[PDB]
């Protein structure tokens, strides 16, 4: 069975048939130039069949299917976990932001989160999926940058949709109680909005920066964390990236006991290393951060943004 | 992983079965087939630019009629979906003895026969009837069991397919093959069929071949019973010019095929057929052979302009059979 919106029961549709589909095509020794310009489409058109929950024209379109299919692996996701997600149930509204963009949503588990994008967009992960791909091999999957998982382009009633899918910043189980969007720009646009009044505020540099914010991630941790901001920034760099920032979520254990708590008292902490992480655990004080950077698709021009940005968290954790 | 076959048509097609029976695993079994169901279709146009062609073509469509109703009869002649899947896609289907094509599956269980856009459109005119007889006879019939209806395209080309489990068993090997139209003498004999390979003989090859069809007097009873209400729903229609198919399975010679296969493993280095499979063969009153019969063609000098039509063709099918067993 599918979901609420007819695209959200396309998507469904669409990564277990993909996946599915890529269940039958083996895994080549090596991703040859080609596969970054591949692609797979479909057209359903269904006459009085199977319409409970699925449209009965529509259309499915994968880019790349073997390259992210890899990037999957190579960010140890398993194909099925991945698929399961996507399709065991519809996935949730998360916020998609008063902005830019279009939908934020997530999947019914909270691990994987899928974005909206835009064709502009889409062009652009075209441009940069060859190199990334390339640094996602001399990392091991291990950076701060968006891990795509998978991008799609749903049509429904003649009107495309792109989407791209990735393994959420914050965790699937720990709640954030406080975020961030640390763009590291020199004071411009970072404060107060109608969001300090919502019901998860998305505070910027400036509120993060006079709240003497309080993040000891160890010395480490700190360490190895801004070792990858230092890669990571200056890849992006090579590669002209438009304002990309670093979100962060905190969360309070203590505040989180007394929330289970309730819940428990009507009836009457650990993240983990690797299906959840992102996270940090704090030296002393019961927090967990969630750090990673992220609008790496799309006043000074960027590539003197990195060092900006790099130096601006840089300070941040101690 | 299913990897396809050699022609880019076998592939669409293992590919379209698979996909099919999957998509139906998500979309329950109905209380009961509703009359949309034998009106609804299932179209997927392909597209996949340098992705997937080392054995698909890169662009190609597959329709399926009536998943519903088929899906039902298929249950209904006691297939697993699963299964009717698998012998479809685990390696690619065989040619047979074509008489446009005539395949079968790896494992001989099913056979895929090559349609007309005119047939197509003859298995709507009779699918609710069909399928109506069939809920009547619990898929006890000599009539074809239709299991699947396709329509693949590839360069452009439409392909119709009627996918049916086979009169033949997909184990014992037919030694004997007929095609007895029942009708009165005519093109009653095969011309270059009694070649070599294995001839379909006709109605006065039969008749003149003493033919022994020793079947017994309870089973004679049953299949006959069965052919009366078969040939009668045909004529209930219009059908025509159908024939029934006859194939012999003499063991004792197949003990001998089988025993030079395993001696060669010597030197150059149970028996019969089972009633809910293989649901045609008939064992002889003596220990000795087993025959396939169900009827075949259900689709598409003096005086031509003055024949038989359907309600006479019924009886004179029924009558010619009713003589062929003893």
């Amino acid at each position: 069975f599918r979901a609420s919106e007819p695209i959200l029961s396309v998507l469904m549709w669409g990564v277990n048939h993909t996946i599915n589909e890529l269940s039958n095509v083996p895994v080549p020794v090596m991703l040859m130039p080609d596969d970054f310009k591949a692609y797979s489409k479909i057209k359903v058109d269904n006459h009085l069949f199977n319409k409970e929950n699925l449209p009965s024209r529509f259309k499915f379109k994968e880019y790349c299917p073997m390259v992210f299919r890899n990037l999957r692996e190579r960010f140890g996701i398993d194909d099925q976990d991945y698929q399961n997600s996507v399709t065991r149930s519809a996935p949730i509204n998360s916020d998609s932001q008063g902005r830019c963009g279009t939908r934020f949503l997530t999947t019914y588990d909270r691990r994987f989160v899928i974005k909206t994008v835009s064709s502009e967009d889409v062009a652009e992960m075209h441009n940069i999926l060859k190199k990334y791909h390339q640094f996602i091999v001399e990392c091991h999957g291990n950076t701060l940058l968006p891990q795509f998982l998978g991008m799609y382009r749903l049509t429904v009633d003649g009107v495309e949709t792109y989407m791209v899918v990735t393994r959420n910043v914050f965790s699937h189980r720990l709640t954030v109680h406080r975020k961030y969007d640390l763009k590291g720009s020199t004071v411009a646009r970072e404060a107060s909005d109608k969001e300090k009044a919502k019901d998860l505020p998305t505070f910027k540099d400036n509120d993060f920066l006079n709240e003497g914010q309080k993040l000891h991630v160890g010395e480490e941790s700190k360490k190895n964390f801004l070792e990858k901001l230092k890669r990571d920034v200056e890849f992006l760099a090579q590669l002209k990236i438009m304002d990309y920032s670093l979100l962060v979520g905190i969360h309070d254990v203590d505040r989180a006991e007394q929330e289970e708590m309730e819940v428990e008292e009507r009836a009457e902490d650990p993240s983990v290393d690797v299906y959840a992480m992102k996270s940090h655990e704090s030296s002393p004080k019961k927090e967990v951060y969630f750090m990673a950077i992220i609008d790496i698709l799309t006043t000074v021009n960027p590539e003197q943004y990195s060092k900006r940005f790099n130096e601006f968290m840089s300070n941040i954790l101690t």
